[PDB]
């Protein structure tokens, strides 16, 4: 027991969390392959595939090191979608041939959820990214009529001709109640949405859901492009999620919905054994509660899909999605990195020390077989910031490591106005 | 050597660990077994059940693989909720049967199929309708059960056994034909008379319009599963589809696997019978009605069900806390492939699980500890495995092998 | 350290200071063994006084809670004691069913014919068995559309008697196919005329006293007429032992029904003559398959003067927090003041360690090679999870020490068919 | 050297916490000058009786017995008391002539209805309080409340136009049809209140589901001009049995619940006399609905010389009839208690008695340690034999570890007589 462990050295190691000194780990996992690094050690080829879930307080480096996963992945020539706050990731790396989707870039992509419809089967699938899961179980109740109401609206106005996001915004949130009912009529909301005061209130509720959630979706530029399709393109570039920030709560939900859709949409993806996409959240919390998230960190791997997510605060990950399936949805990211909570934060702080781990060992006191956490929650709480204990999955020692605040020149404007 | 901790002079009570090869040992006997990630399953252990609980890809597919492979080799009929048709593909062999509405394979079904007596109309509505996530929603889906075996009920009399009809009239028709069309059955005036009466339809027709659709697209057929069940050829069944399609899927499957669940119940008494139930994973699937009962009460009808869990936490959220703690312990046997590091409560709860033991060890002294750390549980490399069989037997750690199957079939063909 | 030798689980220890005593199977065989006729439990003679404080059989299924419960009943039958069965497939039936004995179960030829209608004595016996054809509601909304029900089932029954027509078809009728309207009409005279009309709300009742009524009535409808009484059987000194029997593939469907007679059970007997000499035992294989009993708690609690001693399996006590709700499930186990541990499955560790605490931890002094206090479970959690099956921990009511003993599983020829189609 | 009361290892010397000693020396240390009542054997302090006991125990345990000695020493000493007595038991052993039966269904019941204890206008709310008990639930006793407007309004419309009829009550507030209700409300508080839209019409409707529920045995209850205020007034009045046949306990739970509250909220009323001494014994606190005035008759029923004495089979069924917090609120004013132990099926209710009896700290030869632990282990609670008590008196009082004695009373008097 080295000084690598905080805590009283010792003579012999017996079960538990093993510690390890970065320059230790980075020896361990460096491979032959072309690797990519978090914190500077390189991360296991096998471990890709099985996620990374980088939690931390503000401030305490998660972007730094996304940039730095990012980087390095870019350089071994993988393809990845970014969720990129203010364009920040896509001013230092964007090439020419990469995409942007933002409804207020000029140099945006215009697009649609129709873009995505291949199969009658896609109506429900793409509804569920347009309309996010409900907070509660009654928000999802209300949800569930949007997307009822969504679908068969839609699936109209494609049939005759004019799929519009601005007649499916008036007939779903401006038609009067009566002429909805009646452009309703031959579908398969019909009936559901009358007969009773229960169907009316249905209806209204769905009307409420659909005001909130497609606005952005009617203001953002229209084109052709697919998600889908750019995921099958061999020679796309990479995806470029951005937007200004003071525009993050507007933009919340069609976001959400780009993100749902490349989660769904790599489930469809042809068995391609060298395909290698990366999914960059910034922010967990942040987005909407993802329909298809939990299924593409648990059946992506034939579809090569890696997936990395900053989460900083585990609280409002339990808001969002809900205690238990938060717990699921975390459970679903194999290697982990602590970038620590604050100290006004000791709940966060035992439960990333928990995380890490306890080991058993025998000290000189005869001999004494002691049970202790590798990194107690005050260590945890006093962590110097850009500092950072890396996890990866399996049967791997971990290691505090410092992140380098690596500098990249800016390639493009972050933001380009649009006109 | 085998136990992680500090080596100790003698063991006095609690979970016993042992070397794979020292298990394989106790648990080999005369009669073929199956074999979990190696390791011979006692006989009696297999009605008891088996549940696979482990992160995801830590290895359970593999070793439902090797379960039903070894199964097979005993000449063992089974049923498999199969992703994919990946055993489909494997071990699906020309008597086989194959249940996905987009395969062209697949049998023709409809729960109508199934109707044998009076008493099997809520029976299987219980199946195509499972029980609601909360006690509201299991309060409409109930409203839902009432519309669908009345409505059901009058077509097979009137002759008009149709998915198609009754979806119409259950989803289609007009409130007021509905109504109409309810009259003389049971449900004539319980859907009538007040608001509240009218908010019930209501409620009944939205369960039913999230239910029925796949059932209607389904290619109709005779295939009855119950009928199947006494087959003694019958095959096995293999029920896949691919998971791009699972959401929408998840309540025409849940349906099939319920369906199983009840049907064995009804079996004419048969010593011999030997039937098993692979469930990649129990927490995907609806609340289902009937799978407590089937794991409690099908021991005579032969019924062994293996089924895979990656977390506890979702099952919970499905079953919900109370009923999903008697539904883990409905399984006899365990597996723990373990958790990731970023779900310390599960490795605790597997360590839990694995057990405390009491022993001496250096004046000795007496020590009380988990067999197994919820931080061992964390490191474990990925296709290890402990094995905790039911009943009076020490726990080992054991490697999973990787073994390689020839596709002897397509795993989908689309119809 | 020549005590806890062979019994504790744990090390040997020098002195025995309080709490839990563990012995062995033979010597508490030795101790409650008692002069009298006695019935036994895993092979243990069963404490006379202990018997009417009942007796709660927790295990794991496939643990041997049928076995115990078929070796109570029948030692008690050679004592010739009376006894009601919830007995799924008729397997007791079958082996210690005798011509005198009476069975019930609406698909059974040899069922005797019944109806509620048979229980009135009185007029407060309405709402007495209503709440047994209507069991308490899950939650207290669900508990509330029952009392609804209830209050339409009780006064619509009360006129069909009165009007001379006790039908259940009838009544079933009435309850849940008339039309609102015509129901309304032919409740106008009776105590629910104005409480179910008047407003959206009473409607809304209505409707939901409809529902509750058509979930329940079903069966009672099928079920094959007759005459017979359970309380007149329970008070005829000659009536022999009465059998609640049902084909498994049928349980969900039959669930209120039988809910419904085990009840009739309970409150019946607290209606019972006092007769210091009698014992009946009312076994239920499974607590919590049954709905929430209105009267079971009372009957555990004020049946010792009836003779009242139940025996009851519980496979789940997760189970039956759902069906009772937590608190009143606890003061449902509390009334049991005997035990019987089978063991949890491994994959229960929460329920392996609520039987450990319920065995309870002993303070001890040991030898430390100078002597060591310490504080331990008599059965670990872990001791429970590999207890091999047909083994059971038996803890009788009182200041008896506890003991792990064998469950033997005796042999017993059919005497009679388990199930004759009608 | 620590002694045969503890059944822990002995010790040299105790620091603090509870003291336990044999039942002998607590009966040495609480025994007193004036005449005093007995709870297992061991005379119980004259400042204690006024602070209430409360008897836990699981069913079987002795918590009748323990009551019963209470009840005769109170007696013998020419105490008055209330008694919820199940079948008639105390009644039958302890009956005198002078005293009173409350019982439906008995033939030597008095006559009565809640209309005998309306003095003054505030009295109306006041019992109607005692008819319609506390709701289970918010929701619950929402609907409660709307009841009490209810049946407080129509009650004091039928004692003005003369007619204080129990069966025109129950006719009105759930028999006549709505309009007619709405029509007799008329020129009552409650007119406007119960119409106007469909939340009213609603808030009626809630009301009249609860009458019906509560009312059922007022009406049927023999009528009579017996008075419980009057009564506790009455120096000569003897001692009430409240009865009831177990098979119909259900049914009579509302109007045994009635009474039970009508005596809790009548003390609070009577004149100020300092020589004044009441017992209440109640069989089974956890079986009575929620009463509203049990918690104020225990705490400010000291001037009236009102002594409770509860038995609780359950604590966790005392939570689910008041909620957890105001149980534990119940449950805590009680300065007294009593053990008979849990079962050993339930071991949550065996570790909250062995919490209640307490820890001690104690200094053992083994140098010295200094220890704490449990004077009563919850698995000795589990062992305990039956007719075995623990007697925790208020104060700084140890306990004792005492054994019930089951004394034998001969029938004085028969304990039912069927009516009519």
């Amino acid at each position: 027991g080295q000084g690598e462990f905080g805590g009283a050295p010792f003579k012999r190691f017996l079960r538990g969390t093993r510690i390890v000194s970065g320059g230790k780990l980075k020896r361990m996992t460096r491979e032959k392959a072309k690797q990519v690094t978090v914190a500077g050690v390189p991360m296991p080829r096998d471990a890709e595939p099985r996620h990374l879930l980088v939690n931390g307080a503000t401030g305490t480096g998660k972007s730094v090191l996304l940039r730095e996963l990012a980087y390095t992945g870019l350089l071994r020539g993988d393809r990845m979608v970014i969720v990129d706050p203010n364009g920040d990731m896509l001013s230092k790396f964007g090439r020419d041939k990469d995409i942007i989707l933002n409804p207020y870039d000029q140099r945006t992509k215009g697009w649609s959820f129709f873009n995505e419809i291949r199969n009658d089967y896609d109506w429900q699938r793409y509804a569920l990214s347009v309309v996010p899961r409900g907070k509660t179980d009654e928000a999802e109740e209300w949800a569930s009529y949007g997307r009822l109401l969504l679908r068969e609206t839609a699936k109209k106005l494609a049939l005759i001709g004019t799929p519009s996001m601005r007649e499916l915004f008036h007939w779903t949130t401006i038609a009067t109640f009566d002429d909805l009912r009646g452009f309703l009529e031959g579908t398969l909301a019909e009936s559901l949405f009358a007969g009773s005061n229960e169907a009316s209130k249905a209806l209204t509720s769905a009307r409420f859901v659909l005001s909130d959630k497609l606005p952005e979706h009617v203001t953002m530029p229209d084109g052709d492009f697919s998600i889908r399709s750019w995921l099958e393109d061999p020679n796309g570039g990479n995806l470029f999620i951005t937007w200004r920030e003071d525009m993050g709560p507007a933009l919340r939900p069609l976001i959400s919905a780009w993100v749902d859709v490349v989660c769904t949409s790599i489930l469809s993806l042809p068995e391609e054994p060298k395909r290698r996409l990366w999914l960059f959240i910034d922010e967990l919390a942040s987005l909407e509660k993802l329909a298809s998230l939990a299924d593409a960190l648990t059946k992506g791997r034939k579809a090569g899909l890696r997936v990395v997510a900053g989460l900083q605060s585990t609280s409002q990950l339990d808001d969002v999605y809900g205690v238990k399936e938060a717990q699921t949805l975390r459970a679903s990211f194999r290697s982990l990195v602590v970038l620590g909570g604050s100290r006004t934060d000791p709940k966060t702080n035992e439960d990333m020390s928990l995380s890490l781990g306890e080991h058993e060992v025998e000290r000189d006191r005869a001999l004494e077989r002691v049970r202790e956490r590798v990194v107690m929650p005050a260590e945890i709480a006093n962590l110097p910031d850009l500092t950072a204990y890396v996890g990866f999955a399996g049967n791997r020692p971990i290691a505090k490591v410092p992140l380098e605040i690596k500098q990249f020149a800016n390639r493009q404007p972050a933001f380009v106005e649009g006109t």
